[PDB]
């Protein structure tokens, strides 16, 4: 069902992966190992991870939203910054994921 | 509460609004207007604005993230870009809601 859903709403898993959801890892789309890219939210370690990742609230009223027309479509841009103590546990697995497809 | 979480994981409402948990509009954080900042996601028209917000699985594998260490501290950023269709039902509301404040 996540393919019949629009992109911002996918929710990856085993069945339909990260890299059917959203392609392939790159420097536009850096985060995840081979492990949650094949699994998604259902690998191991995913959440811990998710431990670092903002709410849907957090996200919306913590970020810089700006939005461009671009053909048939309203381009709507997110940049949020987050700031977690270096003491944090589960920051160590979090940053090995991001640009893990480059290691 | 809200404010006993991470600034990232706070969930605003009517007791612990936008302005608590995230501060006030900015050119930073411009997103909300007066309904939004003063009940969060109790905010009536929250639910048609969310149908246009990411999933958190989303952010994380459709988002450019860096990272730089600061201080005691990591400072992650999330560049993240959705294209909605023009006719989509729920976008003039939530275009509303960007840079309200101004």
């Amino acid at each position: 069902k996540q393919m019949d859903k629009p992109e911002w709403k996918r929710v990856p898993n085993s069945e339909e992966d990260v890299r059917k959801c959203f392609g392939p890892r790159s420097v536009s789309r850096n985060f995840g190992d081979s492990d949650l890219v094949q699994h998604g939210v259902e690998a191991k370690h995913f959440p811990t991870i998710a431990e670092l990742l903002p709410t849907q609230a957090a996200l919306a009223f913590g970020s810089e939203i700006t939005t461009k027309e671009s053909g048939e479509f309203v381009e709507v841009t997110y940049h949020y910054v987050m700031k977690v103590p270096k003491t944090d546990k589960n920051l160590p697995r979090f940053l090995e994921q991001v640009s893990a497809y480059s290691k």
